[PDB]
Parts: C-alpha cells; sequence; structure tokens
C-alpha cells in the first residue's frame, strides 16, 4: 500500500484505489496502473521533473529502503496477476530488487523528488509507475 500527496491530488496504484478515490475521480489508467483522485488538504511531495536511473525505494515487506538502479519508462510485458489478465503496461521501470504484492504504493525517490511506485515484481525484479511525465500534477 501508499500514496503520492502533491497539491491537492492523491496518486495511489488504481489496482488499490479505495471507494472514496473512486467517488473524487481527477484521472486514471489502466494502462499505467494509476489513478489520481482529489483531496481536501494540500501534500507536501515534490515529483522530480528529470531522467534520473538510481534512486532509493521503499519495500515494505522487508521494511527497509534499498538504493537502485531502474531503467527508463517503457511499455514491458506484465504477468497476469489478480487485478489484470496478463498485459503491456506503460510507462513502466524494472529494478533489480525485492517487491511483494503488498509492496504497491512504496516510494520511488531521487534527488530531485519522487519518481514514482512500486506497481509490478517478481523474479527478483520491482516495476515502478513512473510518474514525472505528468506535469499537470504541479499546478491546479
Ligand atoms: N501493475 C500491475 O499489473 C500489478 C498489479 C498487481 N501485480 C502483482 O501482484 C505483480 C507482483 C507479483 C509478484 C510475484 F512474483 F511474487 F508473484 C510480486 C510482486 C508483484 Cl507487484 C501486478
Ligand atoms: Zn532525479
Amino acid at each position: 500500500s501508499g500514496a503520492i500527496y502533491v497539491g491537492n491530488y492523491r496518486v495511489v496504484n488504481r489496482h488499490l484505489a479505495t471507494h472514496n478515490d473512486w467517488a473524487n475521480l481527477v484521472w486514471e489508467d489502466s494502462s499505467r496502473d494509476l489513478l489520481v483522485s482529489s483531496t481536501t488538504a494540500q501534500g507536501c511531495d515534490t515529483i522530480a521533473r528529470c531522467d534520473c536511473q538510481t534512486g532509493v525505494y521503499y519495500c515494505s515487506s522487508r521494511r527497509k529502503h534499498y538504493p537502485v538502479s531502474f531503467s527508463k519508462p517503457s511499455l514491458i510485458f506484465v504477468e497476469a496477476s489478480e487485478y489484470y489478465p496478463a498485459r503491456y503496461q506503460s510507462h513502466l521501470m524494472l529494478a533489480v530488487g525485492h517487491s511483494e504484492p503488498g509492496d504497491c504504493g512504496g516510494i520511488l525517490r531521487c534527488q530531485h523528488g519522487v519518481v514514482g511506485i512500486v506497481s509490478t515484481g517478481g523474479n527478483g525484479l520491482v516495476g515502478f509507475a513512473d510518474v514525472r511525465d505528468l506535469l499537470w500534477l504541479d499546478e491546479e
């Protein structure tokens, strides 16, 4: 579990969005596993606006933050799970690291701010849904 809080927005994994998120929807994209809902109070996370390929992510299944190298956002085949059939997920970045289903939502951060959130895993890999291209998160 986990979310990004920027301005009057809450960014979560689409597959983990609550009834309250759908009842206050801003934008969602099934192919990216992202959903953004509106909030009453202002958030303080800063979104990174960069091309960094190294950062640190939080892994709830280990209660630990790990430094990682990760690939550039791409269209990657993701195996079927209980939330989606087998499909290409877009804007996804992979790293070598531990990830379990409940780790989705963990933040990946570089020196510039929040890069994305854990969205995929298995086989000793962890995938992150990129949020750096969502420039509108910084306004309105
Ligand atoms: N974005 C997606 O398609 C997500 C939705 C939920 N997803 C998962 O459960 C994938 C997953 C599998 C495993 C494994 F290998 F142990 F089975 C470990 C971690 C994760 Cl995140 C994909
Ligand atoms: Zn950066």
